[PDB]
């Protein structure tokens, strides 16, 4: 009776958050979104996005490592796989390009776990963590993993974004300012064994 | 990149669900059950909880088993530890009792995943997937397993309960029906593959 995974977590204080360029998004407003998702949908089909969930901690304390767009949305370090391109090595890269660091020295990535599932039906907001009943051509599938952070790390955070470290229970209960898949964190993490170094 | 765990599921109508003599709570209401968890605190400390989510299909779409009480709560199968005892062994025993058959032949449960860790910070209905700040002597712990089903069974359910197949969007997002353990299942069983027999 010991079945939890057990993960490493670190001291806020270890890693450093420098600055780089500004880095935008590819569609300017949610309208433009939903529209090219409907173009690619009919070229490549289903949008296959993948998201990294990386924690720390201070005074023993698990916190979820967020990007802040300007005062707006939160969301996870992540994006949109090319057709063809391995999930894990895909997280990577993504990752690397919105963290990776402005001197060009390689960030070793450690990724062992996957922690959820989400399914988009429609060219519309809403998202399940399974496909919904009737849904044979659902538009986007969505893949979490648990990023395991080295002991100290230096991030690069683009000028236009803040990455803030968030308190599970700030995160907990909190869809409205959240949003389902980052509210259901606290839940989906509690599986884990964190060790406070 | 394949880091998911993959679990057989096996069509409903494989089971066999028979009956047996009722099983009655230890405790007769919510202020005696109240009552119990602080005299056993004073005596042996934090009260220690396992529960069991078995899972099976019907036209390939995931159901989770739930005890419910007449009419009235639903239940995951599952109970109280004793001090010392292993907390697998616990499940076995407690889901032995509860669904093991009239004619004494032994179920073999198989129990190899954690998938989530609520705690109880005082003697009231309130639970959390972490230890709320400034909590230090939390009142309950209580640990959640997925149990490997085979092929399959005969069952005896208790006659003072029904044991329910709940699709997983009748769960989503109804912690007022369900409470927040069982309303966040979909979002913890979202890491598996399911493999649909
Ligand atoms: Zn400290
Ligand atoms: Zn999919
Ligand atoms: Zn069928
Ligand atoms: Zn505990």
């Amino acid at each position: 009776s010991m079945l939890e995974r057990t993960i490493n977590l670190y001291p806020l204080t270890n890693y450093t958050f420098g600055t780089k360029e500004p880095l935008y998004e590819k569609d300017s407003s949610v309208a433009a979104r939903f529209q090219r998702m409907r173009e690619e949908f009919d070229k490549i089909g289903m949008r296959r996005t993948v998201e990294g969930v990386l924690i720390v901690h201070e005074h023993r304390l698990p916190h979820v490592l967020l990007l802040q767009l300007g005062t707006t949305f939160f969301k996870l370090p992540g994006g949109e796989l090319n057709p063809g391109e391995d999930e894990v090595e895909g997280l990577k890269r993504l990752m690397t390009e919105i963290l990776g660091r402005q001197d060009g020295v390689l960030q070793d990535w450690v990724i062992d776990d996957c922690i959820g599932n989400w399914w988009r039906p429609n060219f519309e907001p809403p998202q399940y963590p399974y496909i919904p009943a009737h849904i044979t051509k659902p538009k986007e599938h969505k893949k979490l993993f648990l990023v395991q952070l080295q002991e100290k790390a230096l991030f690069a955070v683009p000028k236009n974004y803040k990455l803030v470290a968030a308190p599970l229970f700030e995160l907990y209960d909190n869809a409205p300012g959240y949003g389902p898949i980052i509210s259901s964190l606290p839940q989906l993490l509690s599986r884990f064994n964190f060790i406070y170094n």
